[PDB]
């Protein structure tokens, strides 16, 4: 496979539906040696089996808000794996209230929480593991259109993702000198533990399905394969990029109508509402 | 005014609803000395009165597909005005068929026409008048979101506008050395002779009205004022820019819902649709 | 003038070279009634005379890190001015260390400071004064190309500005319903108290001067005029926009060479370098 | 392999250094069945042996300026291959003069040639072969940063590439309904027959090498692998995207300096310039 002999750290798995899992799964089918981290002991209940399923005995605790965990992590992968060829950063969080209502109502606390867990953790994760990164290593994080466009009540996470993509660009210049790559995979809406916690997500999901050029929502496998590519040597010439895996949704300047042209009607007015 | 003493050429007026007219109107209110061009004698019937209305006796014939017209134009403005401080390029065309159906169906002839009238003409207009341009001169052209985003059946005009905005960047580097500025005003949908010729434009218009942040379509005056700004010394520090005057529509990543949050419903499903 | 009768709050004046002063100066020349805020008593020494210079007796204390100041600000402008037509948000801070070295070295504390002072403050400032904002009101903030592109050691401030422009988009949708506008002016490098504190800024400045299409650095007046425009009714059709006032620098995909074409040489290898 | 059993048409091979060959090579290593086209009999001298090297006996003549060639192409692939899974569009042309001097000097003829051969050909190629495209088929074309940013004397080809990326977006919507994907690979500068014909290309090449984050130019293999990915089911969730394979160069907002920070000096002033 394209990751045969390669060692990578997967941060962000919560269950078999996690985007991090889709990527880990695809990276595994490519021969990668994987190691996983979990936020707490409850999540570990799902991460461990998943790890074993992917031939991995390396499971470490990691709550990006606890700096001491980063210390242990360094020592852990350095002892178990010795070095890393790729890092998957699939983590983000903001209080439930922040994701509803307007950005205006956001509290200073919710803001900092969103930024620290969703943005700064990439810096700390990368800086902490930099010594263990081999040449050609690849760092991947996840983003969403909400960083550069308005998306229904994405609010503060929108500011976080925009900062995150900027961080991807600066990190690429900081680590590129060492031949290390950094990119962001901008996935289209998909059902996950975090997404199921978002208001009217079924609607955001329905909207993408109908208005996206490929007229369908992206699968966990498609996001996973896209991540695996970004992480492999297949994309050794790619860095600082925000790669879209959203069935082409990002290209839409408005609602689709294309199929019907009698008087041209919104695909939305025809399907998933009437 | 901000254009007092300044001399500009207005290319693109077809009637009192033309964007070029809005711009000319706003520039006039700022003390600008104006000159106008018309495609043919039928359009001249509307351009002349408008020109007189704006205290202008300089009306020249100009069909961008006829190179000889550019020769006469140079001689005309050089004799009547001696020099130009700003140029407004508000012209575009493509066969009716091209704007309906898909891009795939576009013929080679419709493609070339769209590109020559909507893009090359800016090059030839600018190159032809370059010797008559004073320092600080400002060249302005019009574009639409369809250049960088998909908009319903905009098809070939989308490729043209994209090229046009790229031309704006190259022309800014070419003329910037001579202290001349070049920009593109990306207007939101608005009723005009050319727009009225487009299929289901009422819908594209309705859609922008409901989904745009300011919840309304832009007025001709707002587009005009924006243009005047771009043309005046007020923006002497701006060049190679694509300025959006679309009630903020360009920031939308999807349909609006913001106002209603019970279950959060698409503002489209509530207004202009039910 | 275009701001005659209009009332604006200027946040960010440190001295006669602050971008906020340029904007205030330009807005003043347009008949605007102004009110200013200062971070502390040392800054107030410069803010007051400036305020008087601009015919303003409304000077308030405002350190965006102290929530109680926002309460007093509300009560103050509400008592002195009654309502606001525009808000100028020209504030940003980050520890000196963050702006040097790599992003990777940034501490969690510096990160939060950068984000809170430079981004969250726009949210709190706007939310606090929302009730005093009249219809058609305009909120303006300042950004830099470092948000979407890598700029020498801009680091964390780059992430901040990316988030800021994203905030401008979400705030525009939140406030657009109330006919209020929100934009960001992306100014080119310019000598200010804050800029003078940045390493090798003379170089970033020199580089923009030689490589920018208009071959020069932007003047405080140009930035001020651009701001005034964004804040006036002249731009009532503009919102959620990131307006570039950088002598067109943003369009450069590489170093300039355009003038000399023998073998084509980098303008940088010819000027300010030999 | 990821293209095992998949059938694709490679358009644009001139020799063993052509980007189309790098992609064909990578697609071949993935089990794809290939078919090639050549402009004329002189090019065929290089295409055939290459085709045989890639286990391909399907070599067809195709000059995108001759419509009748598209007719023959349809009949040829339909008889030899029956159907297509992916199309590679790696073709562009502009008179030598256009690529030097300014855009302002471009003639109407050079403009049309640049647009027709570099942009319209994708439309015609795709429309002609649409009936032979299986579901999940992928259409790939090549672009360059010069489409959205100014690149030294890229001129009219910059307008063309901008239009080409816009076309990719519209074609993605037109063909997405049929589950077909359309993308654009934006390669970094690389030595090819066409590039060798461009003025001071060694400099543009040198400039990317030193200023790109990965501090190196991209290899033909890297571009090939990126293309193969875009053409394979690995990217089934990607469409209408402009994928950058330029060692991360696109993220640079100015010349690099990062490594040296004493006073921070442009890497350009240190290497390939002294
Ligand atoms: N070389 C680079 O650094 C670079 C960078 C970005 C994009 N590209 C793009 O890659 C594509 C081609 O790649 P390349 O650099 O390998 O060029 P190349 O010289 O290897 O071949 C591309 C050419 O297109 C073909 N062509 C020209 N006119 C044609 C016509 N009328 N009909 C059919 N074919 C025609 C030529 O035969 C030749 O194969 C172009 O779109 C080019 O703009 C190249
Ligand atoms: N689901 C989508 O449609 C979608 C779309 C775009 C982007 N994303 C991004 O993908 C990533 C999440 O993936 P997902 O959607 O599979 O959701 P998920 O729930 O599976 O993943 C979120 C992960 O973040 C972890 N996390 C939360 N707080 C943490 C903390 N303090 N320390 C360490 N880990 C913490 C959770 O434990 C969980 O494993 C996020 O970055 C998200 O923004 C998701
Ligand atoms: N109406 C909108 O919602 C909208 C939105 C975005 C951009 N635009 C742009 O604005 C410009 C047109 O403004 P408008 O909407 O007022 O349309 P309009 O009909 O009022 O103006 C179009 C002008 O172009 C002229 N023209 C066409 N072919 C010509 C030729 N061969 N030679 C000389 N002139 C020629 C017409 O005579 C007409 O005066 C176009 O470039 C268009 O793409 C319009
Ligand atoms: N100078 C440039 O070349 C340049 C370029 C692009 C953008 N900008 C932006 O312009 C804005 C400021 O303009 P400037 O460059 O003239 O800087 P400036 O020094 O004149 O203003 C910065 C202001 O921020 C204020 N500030 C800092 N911390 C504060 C706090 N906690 N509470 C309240 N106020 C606080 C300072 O008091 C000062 O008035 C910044 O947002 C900056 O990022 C500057
Ligand atoms: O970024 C996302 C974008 C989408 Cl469309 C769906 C889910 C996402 O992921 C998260 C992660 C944590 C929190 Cl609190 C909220 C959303
Ligand atoms: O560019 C435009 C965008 C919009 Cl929304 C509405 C009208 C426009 O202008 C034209 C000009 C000529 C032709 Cl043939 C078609 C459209
Ligand atoms: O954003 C900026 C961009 C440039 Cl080019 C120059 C100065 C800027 O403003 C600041 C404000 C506060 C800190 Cl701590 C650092 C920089
Ligand atoms: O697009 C390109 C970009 C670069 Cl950097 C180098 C070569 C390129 O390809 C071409 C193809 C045909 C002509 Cl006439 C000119 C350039």
């Amino acid at each position: 496979g394209f990751l045969k002999g390669k060692k990578g750290l997967i941060v962000g798995v919560a269950n078999n539906k996690s985007i991090a899992y889709g990527i880990a799964q695809s990276c595994f089918n490519q021969g990668a040696t994987l190691a996983f981290t979990y936020l707490n002991e409850s999540l570990e209940k799902r991460v461990r089996p998943i790890a074993q399923e992917l031939n991995s005995p390396y499971v470490y605790e990691l709550d990006v808000s606890k700096e001491e965990h980063f210390k242990s992590l360094y020592n852990s992968v350095k002892k178990d794996l010795g070095s890393l060829d790729f890092i998957v950063h699939s983590v983000a969080f903001a209080p439930k209230e922040a994701l509803e209502g307007s950005l205006l109502e956001t509290s200073k606390s919710a803001f900092n929480t969103a930024m620290e867990i969703s943005v700064y953790s990439l810096i700390e994760l990368t800086n902490t593991l930099k010594p263990l990164l081999n040449n050609g290593a690849s760092v991947l994080t996840l983003s969403y259109l909400g960083s550069t466009k308005y998306m229904a009540h994405y609010n503060v996470m929108g500011l976080a993702k925009a900062a995150l993509e900027s961080a991807v660009r600066y990190l690429a210049v900081d680590l590129g000198k060492h031949h290390i790559r950094v990119n962001a995979l901008s996935a289209g809406p998909i059902r996950t533990l975090a997404s199921s916690g978002i208001a009217d997500f079924r609607m955001i999901l329905k909207w993408n399905e109908i208005n996206a050029p490929l007229r369908k929502n992206v699968s966990l496998e498609e996001v996973g394969n896209a991540g695996m590519y970004l992480l492999s040597s297949l994309s050794s010439g790619v860095s600082g990029e925000v790669h879209f895996v959203d069935a082409g949704y990002h290209v839409m300047g408005m609602g689709a109508v294309e199929e019907k042209d009698n008087k041209a009607t919104l695909l939305w007015d025809l399907h998933k509402e009437q």
